């Protein structure tokens, strides 16, 4: 921090640059005036070259390189030439690729040590040196930062030492796995950035904009048991999202949502679509317009915990997850998906229930969800939904006609109809009665009354491991929780 020319904190050796079609956003900081040369090169050879100037009243300087092809290795220099004097920098081994933003709360956080089958997932790095890692400090800061104030892991080839570093430390092994799935699609570089923190709301995680966007109340004393981590409005995205914003990105995934169980519950449904459209706007700009306007946005939609029966605060952030639309991409969440999680629960976990150890299938089914929006490929990204529902009250019988396939194991509490008569409506378990390839019979015959609405897995803990009542036949895919109401 005190010298005067550098690299703002996302250069480093060994990174990766965002590919073509984008250019690439270089910054950093010099002397008031001086003129700054940047170059790429491959060894000795010019590849490119931008010019630019420190500004008179600020000791920032930035260049876009021109859109590059995937791969590598290259090296980046930068000059600055002042009256007579020259100062150089230079970072090798960087390579251009996709670079993924990963960020969120703890099952972001949680990393390739924490994981079933660790030893294994922490030697396969020999077919994935062009993933690299890189790992934001856990900082908190009250006004916007321009620059990262500390960095855990800066970029690297993965290993066992980095991949596996500690509990809650680095990498993040939602993240690792997302990109080393990646690589396996794509054969070109990815570069991964994790910026996550246990404990934390959305509303530490957002900048101003999107609160006010959402009516986000004035904080008081939010701490609580399911608050432990930061929960100052914005002092998360201040120091450690913000100060990436003018990098050229590819996209983001996301795992965020368990410390808004009772904390905003009821605006999450504005307060997450809302921080997606402002991360959008905010990076779009940043990077000088390189970082498309609408970047893919994945995340998870929370996993289980072993919760009080009763509660259905997590429910309820599930639904929200989704603009209460229960699928994505939808009208309010362009180019976002979604991996389903509440089937890959952990009863056992040493990091408790709330931290459930596979993270294998998270990445996996981000990683379909990638494929489909990211990168334009038909591939099964999303789980069973019905489509349209038939109640035929007289037989005591509701159709629910899905879009897809569906494989169901007989669960006769899975589904719930709320039932209103005597001047009240509760939920009624309603058991499966008939069967077809995509259209699932239950009996409402419990309900003595009108029915209101149907729900599906509405429970903090719906099922046991991969053993959710309804998966598509073939694409390994849940059926999303969802709640419909009646005409
Ligand atoms: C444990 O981790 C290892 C390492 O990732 C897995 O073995 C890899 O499995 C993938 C399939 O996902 C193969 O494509 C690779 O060739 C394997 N790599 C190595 C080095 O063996 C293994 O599948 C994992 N097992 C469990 C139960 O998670
Ligand atoms: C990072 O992006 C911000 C915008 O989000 C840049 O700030 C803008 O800079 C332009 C050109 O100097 C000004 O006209 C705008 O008024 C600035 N906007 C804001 C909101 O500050 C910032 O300069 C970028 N960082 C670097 C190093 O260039
Ligand atoms: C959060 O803001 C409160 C109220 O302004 C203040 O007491 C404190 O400085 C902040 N907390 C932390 C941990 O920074
Ligand atoms: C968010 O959910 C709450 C609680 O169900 C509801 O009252 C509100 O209308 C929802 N808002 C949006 C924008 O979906």
């Amino acid at each position: 921090k005190l010298v005067g020319f550098r690299f703002a904190s996302y250069i480093n050796n060994y990174m990766v640059l965002q590919k073509e079609p984008a250019g690439a956003v270089i910054w950093g900081y010099g002397t008031s005036e001086a003129t700054v040369t940047v170059t790429l090169y491959r060894d000795q050879e010019t590849i490119m070259e931008k010019v630019t100037s420190v500004k008179a009243h600020s000791n920032s300087w930035m260049v876009v390189l021109d859109p590059m092809k995937p791969g590598g290795p290259y090296e980046v220099m930068a000059q600055q030439t002042f009256g007579k004097t020259n100062f150089t920098l230079r970072v090798h081994d960087v390579l251009f690729g996709d670079v993924w933003l990963c960020s969120g709360q703890a099952n972001m956080q949680m990393t390739v040590s924490q994981i079933f089958n660790a030893t294994r997932e922490l030697a396969n790095t020999a077919a994935y040196q062009s993933v690299r890692i890189f790992s934001v400090s856990l900082i908190q800061a009250e006004q916007e930062l321009e620059d990262l104030a500390k960095v855990d892991l800066q970029w690297a080839k993965p290993t066992t030492e980095n991949l596996g570093h500690g509990i809650f430390q680095y990498m993040s092994a939602v993240c690792w796995l997302f990109g080393r799935n990646l690589y396996d699609t794509l054969q070109y570089p990815i570069g991964l950035i994790s910026s996550s923190w246990g404990g934390t709301p959305i509303e530490a995680w957002s900048s101003e904009r999107s609160l006010k966007a959402c009516g986000v109340p004035t904080q008081g004393f939010t701490q609580s048991n399911s608050v432990t981590g930061p929960s100052n409005h914005s002092v998360l995205w201040n120091a450690m999202i913000h100060p990436l914003h003018n990098m050229t990105l590819k996209g983001v995934i996301w795992y965020q949502g368990e410390s808004n169980m009772n904390f905003n519950r009821d605006l999450y449904n504005c307060t997450f679509p809302a921080l997606i459209e402002d991360w959008r706007q905010t990076f779009h700009h940043g990077s000088q317009g390189q970082t498309e306007r609408f970047f893919p946005f994945g995340f998870v939609q929370l996993s289980s915990y072993l919760s009080a029966p009763s509660d259905d605060t997590f429910p309820q952030i599930r639904w929200h997850q989704t603009a209460d639309f229960g699928y994505v991409p939808n009208l309010r969440m362009p180019n976002t998906f979604m991996a389903v999680a509440m089937d890959l629960c952990d009863r056992k976990s040493p990091f408790g229930s709330i931290h459930p150890r596979d993270k294998q299938t998270v990445a996996y089914r981000l990683h379909l969800g990638a494929r489909a929006v990211a990168y334009g490929e038909k591939v099964i990204f999303q789980g069973p939904l019905p489509e349209k529902m038939e109640l035929l009250a007289d037989k005591g019988l509701l159709n629910l006609m899905y879009s897809q396939e569906i494989q169901v194991q007989r669960q006769d509490k899975i589904f719930e109809i709320s039932c209103c008569s005597d001047h009240q409506c509760k939920w009624l378990p309603a058991p499966m009665d008939a069967f077809s390839a995509q259209t699932l019979t239950l009996s409402t015959g419990s309900c003595h009354g009108t029915l209101a609405a149907v729900r599906y897995a509405w429970a903090t803990w719906p099922c046991e491991y991969k053993q959710c009542p309804i998966y598509h036949p073939s694409s390994t895919l849940p059926a999303p929780p969802f709640i419909a109401f009646m005409t």
